[PDB]
């Protein structure tokens, strides 16, 4: 088997990712968050605290003929940027692009914090992380991807994220037309739960490319690119204005500047992402200052390739035995 699904940001700055999945039967569709660095998988429902629910299409599983409760189950989750949300457990029939896996775990929050609340564009997450990161208790359950490989053409699954535009996620199979050139493996490390790899370096702009090892995560619900401070402070060297701001959080720098690109090493091949997919916007609206799309990951405690990095290559997740990363330009 295999599925295909589009992908669509969900503003005009690529803050995120929302995809449509079927949960239930009949079918109830929900857009939610692929998330490469979490392992839940779980929606807005009708037991979502009402006055934490502002938009959002919620799951009802008393309405699908294949939900049941996991008696007992809960789950809680917490992510890097401080959200968080915790409820009950279902399983039900999940499909996504047309792969369809029964008996999945459907995480229905209880509560969530006011960052979900607030948008109204995510419905929840789908966890494609490593299943030992998966905080259902007192049982841990298996993510989709998990849970569909066996039945996978191959045990992959390819992120291919737009830069202001759809993009698609497709599991089971590589489009050989949807990237340039020759896709570059490289190992992971699963130790940590996360898609975890090295980078062999990195370049500025024009600049000589740069040979060093840089571990880091690869993260589809990470919005920017988070590398250690070294590596930042010499790419916002290169920006004309460009500082770090306390106040706002970040590097950030003249509106109407040129930014460079930003290249990383996958082994002996480079992503190059283009200098405009490193500009994410006025800080405030009708501001002349932009927030920077590569930060410093100092205090997150782990580098994180996020969309900014990811959107500019085609990105495979190979779940064989030996999980690996796979990186195409595009």
């Amino acid at each position: 088997s295999t599925g295909s699904a589009t992908t669509t940001p969900i503003d005009s700055l690529d803050d995120a990712y929302i995809t449509p999945v079927q949960i239930g039967t009949p079918a109830q569709t929900l857009n939610l968050d692929f998330d490469t660095g979490s392992s839940d998988l779980w929606v807005f429902s009708s037991e979502t605290t009402a006055s934490e629910v502002d938009g959002q299409t919620i799951y009802t599983p008393s309405k699908s003929t294949t939900a049941k409760l996991l008696s007992g189950a809960t789950w809680s989750i917490s992510y890097g940027d401080g959200s968080s949300s915790s409820g009950d457990v279902y399983t039900d029939t999940v499909s996504v692009g047309g792969l369809t896996v029964t008996g999945q775990a459907v995480e229905s929050a209880k509560k969530v914090s006011s960052s979900f609340t607030e948008d109204s564009t995510i419905d929840g997450l789908l966890g494609l992380a490593f299943s030992t990161l998966n905080t259902v208790s007192p049982t841990q359950q298996k993510t989709f991807f998990d849970n569909a490989k066996a039945s996978l053409d191959s045990p992959v699954f390819t992120a291919d994220l737009g830069y202001h535009a759809p993009g698609t996620y497709n599991f089971g199979f590589i489009d050989t037309t949807a990237y340039t050139g020759s896709i570059t493996y490289t190992a992971v490390s699963t130790k940590q739960g996360f898609w975890e790899w090295t980078s062999t370096g990195y370049a500025v702009g024009s600049g000589t490319f740069k040979s060093t090892s840089i571990d880091g995560i690869a993260d589809t619900g990470t919005t920017l690119l988070y590398l250690p401070a070294t590596v930042v402070s010499a790419y916002w060297a290169q920006v004309s204005g460009a500082k770090s701001s306390s106040s706002v959080g970040g590097y950030v720098f003249p509106c109407s500047a040129t930014l460079p690109s930003f290249t990383f090493g996958v082994g002996s091949a480079r992503i190059v992402i283009p200098g405009d997919y490193i500009d994410f916007g006025p800080i405030s609206t009708g501001s002349s200052s932009c927030f920077g799309g590569i930060q410093s990951s100092a205090g997150i405690g782990i580098n994180i390739f996020g969309d900014v990095a990811l959107k500019a290559a085609f990105v495979v997740f190979n779940g064989a035995t030996t999980p690996t990363l796979g990186f195409a330009s595009k």
